[PDB]
């Protein structure tokens, strides 16, 4: 599914991720539009041979399984096709856990390079939320 930013916004917003482990909503969508322009099918593989995936491309080297990252792990214990669900909630659940772990949203590159020290209000500027 390729989101729209508004709904994926809300999306984001009803799974939480509003100012989860203090990073506004904006946050989220923005690093979504850059990880993969709003598209839960979105691959792509990583130089290391790890696949990142999903609408945040959360990357198979740590966070999930797709049975090709040999010595990688599954911190999110999922599948990794389950981040190219168009439901968003593994995404949510793993992008959680991964925000959490010390690192907040540097762990997506598109964040740190596109999203972070900009106006990420933006990105949630005229949706209902
Ligand atoms: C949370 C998440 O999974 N973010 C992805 C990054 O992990 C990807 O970065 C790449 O990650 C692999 C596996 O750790 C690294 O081997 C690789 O060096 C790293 N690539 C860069 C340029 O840092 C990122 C790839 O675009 O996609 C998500 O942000
Ligand atoms: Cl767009
Ligand atoms: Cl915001
Ligand atoms: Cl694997
Ligand atoms: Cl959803
Ligand atoms: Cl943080
Ligand atoms: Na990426
Ligand atoms: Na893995």
């Amino acid at each position: 599914k390729v989101f729209g930013r508004c709904e994926l916004a809300a999306a984001m917003k009803r799974h939480g991720l509003d100012n989860y482990r203090g990073y506004s909503l904006g946050n989220w969508v923005c690093a979504a539009k850059f990880e993969s322009n709003f598209n839960t099918q979105a691959t792509n593989r990583n130089t290391d041979g790890s696949t990142d995936y999903g609408i945040l491309q959360i990357n198979s080297r740590w966070w999930c399984n797709d049975g090709r990252t040999p010595g990688s792990r599954n911190l999110c214990n999922i599948p990794c096709s389950a981040l190219l669900s168009s439901d968003i909630t593994a995404s949510v659940n793993c992008a959680k856990k991964i925000v959490s772990d010390g690192n907040g949203m540097n762990a997506w590159v598109a964040w740190r390079n596109r999203c972070k020290g900009t106006d990420v209000q933006a990105w949630i500027r005229g949706c209902r939320l």
